[PDB]
């Protein structure tokens, strides 16, 4: 009775951040994307890794594309989180704004997670305007500083924000987008349509119509859903795959 033992493992609504705990981090990628050679950023990514053909490819969605300048966390995170999002979206910025800040600081700094924006334009003109200029923003190496710019000017608006060029432009220069006469050029004219034709139609065959969804590891998750439901799913999947190889 005048000893200690180690914690008795816990049923897993008991069990804190066991799964965070036993997982392996990434150690590769975590200073952002891979340039091309000069100097700018692939803003043509799009797509799974490999195309899925049934239930079992679910892990297929996530690219671990070093280039991926949509992309934050280590490539070889034991988790990837896949976000189908749009930038005029309530339930997209609200996502964005209030549990993304959480899993930057409890998972990706920590090498544990990678998130993974992909393009699902569901609010028409403005959404896919905004999606164009995110890809411009991409370019040049700043998606991740654009996307908290614009989803920050939207932390009141309950419905569309309905951004045009001249938002898009303010984002651009607050993220520290250098080019902007490539940028504003690029936000308008025809750069990014085909892949985002292409975003679209990738993310309708898997069946994905309302935004924002996710597959975080293996599991599927439809709207903004409490962050700690997404902490729970984190751990969950953590447990079942703890490390990448
Ligand atoms: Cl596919």
């Amino acid at each position: 009775t005048q000893a200690e033992k180690t914690a008795t493992d816990l049923p897993p609504g008991f069990s804190g951040k066991a799964g965070s705990a036993n997982a392996t981090p990434g150690t590769k990628g975590l200073d952002g994307p891979t340039p091309l050679a000069d100097g700018s950023f692939d803003a043509t990514i799009f797509g799974p890794a490999k195309e899925l053909k049934s239930a079992d490819d679910i892990l297929n969605v996530h690219r671990r594309n070093a280039k991926d300048p949509f992309a934050v966390g280590a490539v070889d995170a034991p988790l990837v989180i896949t976000e189908f999002s749009d930038f005029e979206c309530p339930f997209c910025a609200r996502w964005s704004n209030q549990t993304e800040p959480t899993l930057m600081e409890e998972y990706v700094s920590k090498g544990l997670v990678r998130i993974e924006w992909n393009d699902l334009p569901v609010n028409g003109e403005h959404a896919l305007a905004a999606a164009k200029a995110g890809r411009a923003a991409a370019a040049q190496g700043k998606f991740d500083e654009f996307r908290k710019a614009l989803f920050e000017a939207s932390r009141n608006v309950s419905g569309h924000p309905n951004n045009t060029l001249k938002d898009f432009e303010r984002f651009a220069r607050n993220a520290g987008v250098k080019d902007m006469e490539r940028f504003s050029r690029e936000a308008q004219d025809s750069t990014y349509d085909e892949v985002l034709t292409k975003a679209a139609d990738y993310a309708h065959g898997l069946g994905v119509s309302g935004t924002p969804a996710f597959v975080v590891g293996t599991q599927y998750i439809s709207g903004a859903q409490p962050t700690e439901e997404f902490i729970k799913v984190i751990e969950s999947e953590l447990k079942k795959s703890p490390t990448f190889s």
